[PDB]
């Protein structure tokens, strides 16, 4: 594919581009996010 | 695909662009997400 | 594929281009991400 | 694939660019990650 | 794969670019990262 | 893979550019990171 | 999306469930196919 | 979609199930084909 | 996606399941192809 | 994705399952291609 | 992705699940194949 | 990612999985090949 | 065209004459402007 | 075009007969400006 | 084109007659002006 | 083209006929401009 | 083009009749700029 | 091309006549400029 | 400009896409252009 | 400006992609152009 | 400026790509040019 | 500029590419071309 | 400038990449070119 | 300048890639070109 971004990326909390791929017999937990101003 | 942006992208709180493929036998978990202002 | 980025990324807590592939009978765990302004 | 970036890329805390890959029998834990100002 | 930066990369704590690969039976464990201002 | 940086690379506490390969039967363990301002 | 086929496929002379994807300024050339029994 | 196919698929000069598929800026050429017996 | 191909392919002359991705700017050729019996 | 394929495949002059992939800037040419019996 | 194979693989003249990946300014040429019975 | 390939592989002339990776400013030939019976 | 000015042109805070031509994905920001006397 | 200018030209701050022209894949930007007398 | 120009030009804080041209794949920043009499 | 510049250019911080042509993959940036008096 | 400039050019803190052309892949930083009278 | 200048050119703190051309990966910095009187 | 041409240009006797540009007290002559078949 | 170009161009006598350019006090003739088939 | 081409281009008789630039006082004389077939 | 060809170029008679630059009190004589087939 | 070419460049009779640069006071003849075939 | 090639040049009769440069009160002739099959 063909990604672009012009300007700003703000993320207070979390991932960002995240890519898991070609994965057998896997496992995994992701927690809580919190964002607080 | 193709995918531009051209401006701002703001996310308190989660994922931005996540990109899970190609999974077998695979399992997760996500938690909560919390924005306060 | 092609990725192409132009100003400001930012990110307060987490993780950015993370990339995780090619696994087999592999187990993980993410804890919990906290932004305070 | 290819990445380019051209800017500024901040991160308070966590990874950036991480590559696991290849893995057979594998498992592991990642920590909390805290952000404050 | 090609990789190209040109500007500022600024991380609190973490790690940048890291790669584990080609493993077998194998372990680990990452702590908490904590950023403050 | 080809990997180009031009400019500055900041890292308060962590690791850059690690790369960890090829292990069978392997464990370790890392701990945390923090950064104060 | 799912794709099934039961049987047989014959050709004399051409290309078979070709894919072609992604492609940005591109351009290319097939010549011509002669079957003869 | 879904997509069944169950008997003979016979074809002297051509292609088959060829797809071509997000394309920017793209030209080609395919020549004749030719059916003697 | 999902692919499955139970039979027989028989080609005189030509290509299978030929896959071109992700490309800019790229051109190429391929030639005729002759099938006598 | 997932691929299966169950059965024969026969080519007199050809490629099998070729995989272009992530090029820029490049080029190439394939000849004829002759099958007598 | 996930690929199986089972049965039987026949080329007279040719290449066979070949990868040509991550190229840059890149050219290249492969001559006629001829199949004689 | 994953490949299994359970039977019989023939080639009379020609290259098998053959893997070209990670190139720039690169050029090559390969001939034409030949097969009688 | 023809364009004559004669005169005086004060300007406190901006610019002026500007031409921005020709082109294709962009994307800019332009600040505040603050005159005070 | 023709362009005559004739008499005076004062700016503060800002930017004069500026030309930003034949882009592809742009992206910018100008801070503020201030005034004060 | 033609241009004439035939005075004062005067200009506290800024860029006169710049030129940008002709650019692919390009980022850039100008930070504030300050005025101050 | 043509250009002519009589009289007088007065620029207290600043880049004058400043010409940025002909780049491809390209970032920079320039600070902030102080004027006093 | 043809460029006449018949007059004085005064400049407390900046570049002059700079000019950059033909880069690929490049990068680079100018400072602040003070002017004080 | 052409280019005549008569006159005076003064400059307290800068560069003049700065011509970079021709570079491939290329990078560099220019600190800051104070003009006081 | 942006100049984009996907197919055949066939032209007889003549010239295309001439660029002439940025002359002072310059003269030229063309002769005839004939085509017969 | 940007040029694309894919597929033939065939000019039979004539010139393609001249450029003449910044050009004072200069002269020249360029003479006829045939063409028979 | 950027030029791209992708395919043939013929020329019987003639220049291509011809760059004439940046005189003063010359001249010159060009020939005719025939084509037969 | 940037130049980029991929593909074929023919001449029969003529010049290709060629580049007169940065004369004073120069004269020059080209002679006729011809293509016969 | 930059200039890439990948693939088959042929000249019957001529010149091809030529080069002439910097002459005060100079002049030359070239004579015809013929091409049979 | 920056030049890149990769695949076949052929030239019959002439010259290629020649490169006279600053010359003061020169001159020279070449002669005719023939090319014969």
């Amino acid at each position: 594919g063909f990604f672009s971004f012009i300007g700003e990326a703000f993320q207070g909390a979390g991932d960002m581009w995240r890519a898991y791929t070609d994965m057998k017999e896997a496992g995994w937990k992701d927690g809580d996010k919190y964002f607080h101003a």
